[PDB]
């Protein structure tokens, strides 16, 4: 199983430490394809190739980010299963387009609190 | 001719006044098409019908990115507008999608958004 991870970078790196813990936990459920200056053309093409190869896409969507949204858009259009993880304690209301994309199966959006991310991942993969 | 406009809402409404100026100007060039489950389905229907997709990408937003992702996969022509004087660096995925043709990303200053739209649509 191959896993593609999405998380804000230029959108803001507030959750960078959490992302590292998510990527470490994903390694027990599959090969993490992502490597979250060749330039942005190179980054885009490399990532699209990885997204095509992915069996599942996991995104932490608490921090707003164009690139995370874009990856999820390309992923849906490729027919990839998607898990989005969101923390309501951020005080933000999650994107209408991401929340509304949820269908409870091919596209899941799960609210979670600090301390629960590993448990959420276990639940999804097991 | 139909146009779909994308701009941050829950990502932040900092540029909402600018979005209204964009939408006003787009009406010269075509019909501007533009709870959550309903919003998503309605918007995907509009996106599928749109001849061109226009996005102001200065404020980071998951929904705007999502719209652009779905639009690329649908084969729509896309214009993204970005303000470098905002002081942030535009998303690697949006900047990297640029090809100078069916996915264009234009840097502009806040006062010249109308001129940027004029240039694109007079060409298109
Ligand atoms: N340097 C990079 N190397 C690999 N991916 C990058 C890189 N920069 C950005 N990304 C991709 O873009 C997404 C973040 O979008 P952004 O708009 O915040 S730059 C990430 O999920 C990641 O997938
Ligand atoms: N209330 C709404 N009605 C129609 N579209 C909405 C609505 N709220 C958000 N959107 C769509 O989501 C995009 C913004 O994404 P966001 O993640 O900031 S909520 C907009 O370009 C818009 O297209």
């Amino acid at each position: 199983r191959s896993v593609y991870f999405c998380g804000s970078i230029r959108g803001g790196r507030e959750d960078q430490a959490l992302y590292a813990r998510i990527v470490s936990r994903l390694r027990r459920y599959g090969k993490v394809l992502t490597e979250h200056a060749g330039g942005d053309q190179f980054i885009h093409e490399q990532n699209l190739n990885w997204l095509q190869q992915a069996d599942v896409v996991v995104a932490e969507v608490t921090q707003p980010s164009l690139g995370v949204g874009y990856e999820l858009g390309r992923a849906v259009a490729l027919g990839k299963p998607i898990l989005c993880l969101f923390r309501p304690q951020s005080g933000r209301v999650l994107s209408a387009m991401i929340r509304g994309a949820a269908d409870g199966s091919r596209f899941q959006v799960w609210d979670y609190a600090e301390g629960e991310v590993e448990t959420m991942l276990d639940r999804y993969f097991e």
